[PDB]
């Protein structure tokens, strides 16, 4: 019984208003331990997707799919990606001039140290992208490698297709079938999950709002306000006009990625978002081939909405200790910002975590007692935070495999 | 050649029998690094068909028969499951004061102390059975969470044949097919490996009597006599009765499910002997829709050997503590003794490790030096007290399975 | 464009005098962390096919071909692996006593010192040949347990074509399609790889001789002449010889194992090779039934090059120690050198490491200060004497799936 969407914005809603209210009257682990495990479960619900349904949904698409369309939808959303990232970045740093966080604010030093976790070398995270036993991908995590593999497998089945033989043709023939069946299948289970999301979105930021929702006031809240109007801000002022540009209906794209959008905002999980995500291409009918390596891709390097929170947050640290940034130091954040959002992971709170590399860019480390003590005021609401981003990192790659989708 | 449940008597008699000798003469060195290994040889044959043949015959058996069909069923073999290791509780309290095992006897006090490993919240372990990488299921054992993808796949697979495409019913059936080529195969191994049962059972009693057959004399041989006649009053009172009652023919039942209790038995792995319980409930022309369901959960859930003994080991050391236990102290038992045998692993000698969970509730620790001199005492004669659980524990899934059959 | 067996000529002798000249002007650095890293990439690629094209392959392998004929194929190959090994040993004594590697050399002792390590009881080796999960066999390495599964599948879907059934009949069909599927699939993608094969190739051999190259002067080139001229005699006086004998014309087959034996020559894994080995027995003809379990097996079992390298170093260890070995303990040596060889892994640098184990067997062990520093010497221009190892590993499993299959 009753719309699927409806059910969604009431748990919201009404979970942001329960939220709020239990948590401000002191029963932060009266959620967390009784009302969360409802929100947990609609995580844990849709993690079990993503594996299966990224891997053999992209075997059937590099299958359908030209292996000269292929290379060419890759070429094209990763210029769309890096030029989105690169924007979100200046967006958020012209969110920090325009407001200004930590402004005239000085902190309780020496209470918390911070430990920076040395970041591997990049020969080793791109030869990492090419997996040593596929098995051993699928069994645990493992997007990227994962979306590889899926494509040189998919792209093997099309040679075996041309083949003269009749024993060759039919055996590719089984394969690919039933690797599309559980494809097919998956899809039809997202549905399902996505029955129980009002439940789950409900416990989500009631957990969310009950445990941080608090601690939302001073200058903690001019930070706040700077980001979710800079990420309103993205989805607008970018994402709107280039798919105005493009000829495509962005209001009905709203209404086609409403189901993702809700999900990441609330899951705060671009990687655990990913079949709902997929199902609204699906829902859009943008080719498999298209958006089965577009969206588990941009799952990982598409962050806008981290790339942008990484921006406000630099210059907020940055004005809590005083002094300013230079307008080289500003052009040296929009870099190493986007870097930073590209290797953040698409679970939720990475983006504070990988916020400490470009700290040290602009030159003031998370070593530093000051620093440090600013640095664990904003991870106190980065679940609030996190809930915009996730939104926008998820929004952005569904924007993007839309454009290439018209372009072709 | 030879009848193979012959055999398999004769391994088992021959096996018990050259055990205690060469035991006797302190020949249990010689019989661990000799003669077990072939005794392990036949374990790991089984574990091995565990994963594809529980996986790949609940996905037909989900697709198989009715969503709401597998609801009921499971509705009705947990209520089986739940009172039939309720009332195995009771009788062995009732064994537990038939004869006073540890009556009279005064122990070595402070020979070794045992240790606390703290339990996990149930609302995890719960929040567990949903796989978040239902590949990581499969590829680390597992059987919990590969039970709920496997029906939830199964279940969608049944959609998807209901479809007014023609390329995606093919596909899902294609892949149902594969699906079921795989459980149609483990099921032809587990005869193969169930043709080295005898050689695997004759090595494994031989070890288990090697090892531990002389230490079954004074009260632990009373504790021993109270659990096994116990466990024969479980059969013949509760699983012949409630066969019976149904209209299945007892005798008929204990001949199609001889090669499953004799692997448990001997194998003493409730998990292990589930291919050989698979097999032996498909032997029965029991539907896949049912036991493929009933059997790998209750593989884990029904436990009615476990919470026996757990009852008359309870009794056991509350003797060698001098005070006895109450009424509401019985009762107490009853309960805690039910988690406990559920909470159980199916894997050998891992009841004993859940006592210590049954002697908290009572009022008597297991770090109380006395009660520890006494837990040890049990613990030393536990793989032949761990041979009669298992047997029982497998028994009940069937018997459970078998009645929920006929019912439907 | 252009011809592979070309590319790969002119990418290995190219490769090999741009790494010896980079090397020599202290460059070692430099071709490490840019030029390694593509033939890293080789070796990935490589690796990505091993699982699946060994599991697929064997299903359908032994599906193929009868479970005696499997049963006789696997004592003939088992046979000849042992002798070849042993001859291999036998050949490298030859050689070390006809060159003398280390004859008047006498080193600085005691600035490095060597842990051996304690190698699993032969039981446990053995026993572990027996998965446990054949899921987890897959996701990670563990090609024989794999194997020894791949096989029982193989021959239970054989058991399911002869079923009465129409149901279960089309289910073994589907199910051996599938795995056949990307059997084939996998095979072209080897295709696809070996055409990077020569930019990875002429990588591989820039680091090999820019780290190594420069270090083979004085006694150490005596005991790399002494390798590499046992090595072409075990080609030319084993292989060409008991080729001749079996009648298949030797000179077409080394043209049509050309691809494998320079794969493994500059990737150094016998086990990273085995998809270019497997391809390259299809493209010779030889059944899938035999070839699917054969050159897999061989990759770990039988190693004539590794057997010959511990031959010709256990003599010159013992040459630059003084004390000549007996001549039943050159003896001694086969038979430790065939233990070791086998047991020594298809990954690049083992034999080396388990050199250990063929040293304490003649009376001069590694933690002996003068043994180990003398032993550091064989290590420092390991990766030289690896290469040729790895070809002639792997040219003996061609050889040995050749002959086996001409007599069927
Ligand atoms: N929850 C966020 C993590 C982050 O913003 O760093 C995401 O997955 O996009
Ligand atoms: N062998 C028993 C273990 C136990 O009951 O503790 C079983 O798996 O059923
Ligand atoms: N690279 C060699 C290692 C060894 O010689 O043991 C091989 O894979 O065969
Ligand atoms: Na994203
Ligand atoms: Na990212
Ligand atoms: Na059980
Ligand atoms: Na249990
Ligand atoms: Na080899
Ligand atoms: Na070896």
């Amino acid at each position: 019984e009753y719309p699927v969407l409806q059910k969604i914005l009431i748990g919201l809603i009404l979970g942001a208003i329960v939220g709020l209210i239990l948590g401000h009257y002191g029963y932060a682990d009266a959620v967390k331990t009784y009302v969360k495990p409802f929100g947990d479960l609609f995580v844990r619900l849709l993690k079990m997707l993503v594996m299966p349904i990224v891997f053999a949904s992209l075997v059937v698409g590099a299958a359908s799919i030209s292996p000269a369309r292929l290379g060419r939808v890759g070429v094209k959303i990763v210029v769309y990606y890096l030029l989105t990232s690169a924007f979100a970045v200046t967006l958020g740093i012209i969110m920090a001039r325009l407001f200004n966080p930590g402004a005239g604010i000085h902190l309780a030093v020496g209470g918390q140290q911070f430990q920076p976790k040395q970041a591997p070398p990049l020969v080793k995270i791109l030869l990492d992208i090419v997996p040593t036993n596929p098995f051993g991908a699928l069994a645990n995590g493992q997007v990227l490698p994962t979306i590889f593999f899926a494509i040189i497998l998919g792209i093997a089945i099309t040679y075996l297709m041309n083949s003269e033989n009749e024993k060759v043709r039919k055996s590719a023939e089984t394969l690919l079938d039933a690797i599309n069946g559980l494809a097919e299948a998956m899809y039809k289970i997202v549905n399902g999950v996505m029955q129980y999301a009002p439940i789950g979105v409900f416990a989500l930021i009631a957990y969310v709002m009950a445990e941080q929702g608090v601690k939302v006031v001073g200058e903690l809240a001019k930070v706040t306000a700077a980001v979710y109007v800079g990420l309103t801000l993205q989805i607008l002022l970018v994402y709107f006009v280039l798919l105005k540009i493009y000829g495509i209906d962005p209001i009905s794209f709203i209404k086609k990625a409403k189901d993702a959008m809700l999900t990441a905002f609330v899951t705060r999980s671009s990687s655990g978002t990913l079949p709902v995500t997929m199902r609204v291409a699906k829902e859009m009918g943008i080719s498999e081939g298209i958006y089965s390596f577009t969206l588990p891709l941009g799952a990982t390097i598409n962050m806008d909405g981290t790339a942008l929170y990484q921006g406000v947050c630099t210059f907020f640290i940055a004005n809590a200790l005083g002094s300013h940034l230079t307008v080289g130091q500003q052009l040296t954040i929009v870099l190493t910002a986007v870097l930073a959002s590209i290797g953040t992971a698409g679970v939720p709170g990475a983006g504070a975590i990988m916020l400490a590399m470009v700290l040290e860019s602009v030159g003031l480390p998370l070593t530093d007692p000051n620093v440090a003590a600013a640095y664990a005021m904003i991870l106190g609401i980065d679940a609030i935070l996190d809930m915009g981003r996730t939104m926008v990192n998820v929004t952005g790659d569904l924007t993007g495999t839309a454009i290439v989708a018209k372009t072709e």
